[PDB]
């Protein structure tokens, strides 16, 4: 299902990788980055791409590093709890206000720190003296595991639920029973109904109406997520929550959009791409139905042509301060480096660093080659929900290199002043965005608004910083805005 009319060079770069494929030249796995990412190559194996499975992305369900961890099935319980529990080697107080050690370990419901220095020697087989080790605090940890565990099986109105649910509910059931105890959390009945019934969306919500919950919000968040989609989604990162979860092929194809519209050209051509190769990672299912004939499925993926002759931006920058530009190709990269920054504000970019865009340094009826030209490759962390909490976990790191010093040319402004002024343009940007971003099966109308918003309020800002010739740096010094409907 891969057609572009719009830009038959794209589709033919995109012929030419199936054609590589059918001859059994496979894109390969690019070592140099975490791990879903493969140079495309042709039939006489030259790189032409570089693609980017969305199941295969950091969140993604087929990503190779956490596929390993998907094996375990309930046996992730013991992380699970270690991200929700810690570790302490001295005695504390739980939310609640009891004595605590270790991995969630309760000593007592006694207010008497000696009471808990006692129950503890007794557990240990020593004097303690309040404080334990990393090796008796994972022998605590199992015995608490077990413990849980047998709760659920040795209880009638647990075992029936935990016997229905598939290995990562039954892993939120044992986390449940890990804190609240046997007891507990089989006075809940109205939800162990839904979990048995299978209905998630229905059981969801009376879990998020509890005592519990009410104490433990954050984590009982976790838990509850953690029940309805059946996944460990809620203990892989903890948090972005900047941005959606697993869109990050639409991030790189919207940045290639945006950069389109605004005519920047420094995003090499990016689209949504269907493929199927053998060196990708499929499900086990998936290689037995292959038949070793009816074939691997193809994956939808971002497809980013590829570039030749570039180095990093780090590569580069670090050499023109030893041998500085002559003025002329300096404000070249200058020029160059104005658009990336529009690009990263307008999509808001959350990891663009000096590793994540590229250089490459070299009357009439035709213009003169420019010697110096700008990259911007990685584009899929952009598009966030929301601004970061801190900036200084997600800055714009070009923001502290010198040439974010230098303000706004008139070239850039006359570039894209009448582009982000002319509200019938950003009404296209976003209609462009949503026939981009709807497409994916997990897409949410209400997230989308989000994106859009924060879209429209870095818009917003760098309309005026345009007009006020302010350079990239007093940019991003503006406070982040969003322009919300309703
Ligand atoms: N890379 C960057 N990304 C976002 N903002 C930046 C960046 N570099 C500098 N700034 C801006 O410089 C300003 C100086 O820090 P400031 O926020 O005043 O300190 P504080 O956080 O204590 O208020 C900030 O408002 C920030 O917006
Ligand atoms: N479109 C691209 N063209 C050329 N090189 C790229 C591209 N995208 C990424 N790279 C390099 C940066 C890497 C990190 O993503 C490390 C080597 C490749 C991939």
């Amino acid at each position: 299902r891969n057609e572009f009319p719009e830009d038959p060079e794209f589709e033919a770069v995109v012929r030419q990788a199936e054609l590589a494929i059918e001859r059994c030249i496979f894109p390969e796995r690019i070592y140099q980055g975490s791990s879903g990412s493969y140079f495309v190559k042709d039939p006489q194996g030259r790189i032409i791409a570089v693609f980017k499975p969305k199941n295969e992305e950091p969140y993604g369900h087929l990503n190779p590093k956490w596929t390993k961890w998907l094996q375990k099935g309930t046996g992730n319980i013991f992380e699970m709890l270690r991200i929700d529990e810690g570790l302490r080697l001295k005695i504390y107080k739980d939310t609640e206000g009891y004595y605590t050690i270790g991995i969630g370990h309760l000593l007592t419901k006694s207010p008497s720190l000696n009471a808990a220095k006692s129950e503890l020697d007794k557990a240990i087989g020593r004097n303690t003296n309040g404080v334990i080790t990393k090796d008796e605090a994972e022998k605590l940890f199992n015995q608490d595991v077990d413990a849980a565990v047998r709760g659920i099986l040795r209880n009638a109105k647990l075992k029936p639920v935990y016997d229905s649910l598939d290995a990562v509910r039954r892993a939120a059931l044992i986390n449940m029973v890990f804190q609240m105890g046997e007891t507990g959390v089989a006075g809940f009945t109205n939800s162990l109904r839904m979990l048995q019934q299978k209905r998630w969306d229905e059981a969801a919500v009376n879990l998020a109406k509890s005592r519990w919950y009410n104490q433990t919000p954050n984590r009982a968040k976790r838990v509850i997520t953690t029940f309805r989609t059946g996944t460990w989604d809620a203990y892989k990162n903890l948090g972005r929550d900047c941005l959606v979860l697993n869109q990050g092929y639409l991030s790189e194809a919207g940045a290639s959009l945006v950069d389109q519209k605004l005519e920047l050209n420094i995003v090499p051509r990016t689209k949504v791409v269907y493929l199927a190769s053998e060196t990708f990672n499929y499900s086990a299912i998936d290689r037995v139905k292959s038949r070793g004939r009816i074939g691997l499925p193809p994956k939808v993926g971002s497809f980013q042509l590829f570039v030749e002759g570039y180095k990093d931006a780090d590569y580069w920058l670090r050499r023109f301060e030893a041998e500085p530009l002559p003025e002329n190709t300096n404000r070249q990269l200058l020029l160059q480096f104005e658009r990336l920054v529009v690009l990263d504000y307008i999509i808001r970019n959350t990891d663009r660093g000096n590793d994540n865009w590229l250089i490459k340094y070299d009357d009439w009826v035709v213009v003169k080659e420019p010697v110096i030209k700008v990259a911007a490759i990685d584009n899929g962390l952009a598009f966030p929900l929301k601004h970061p909490d801190s900036w200084r976990a997600y800055p714009f790191y070009w923001a502290w290199l010198p040439q974010a010093k230098v303000p706004f040319s008139q070239e850039i402004k006359d570039l894209i002043l009448p582009k982000i002024s002319d509200p019938n343009f950003v009404k296209d940007l976003e209609e462009d965005l949503y026939e981009l971003f709807k497409k994916d099966p997990g897409f949410d109308r209400g997230q989308f608004h989000k994106q859009i918003a924060v879209m429209r309020g870095q818009i917003l800002n760098l309309t005026q910083a345009l007009k006020d010739n302010k350079s990239p740096l007093h940019l991003v010094q503006m406070p982040p805005v969003i322009v919300e409907t309703a």
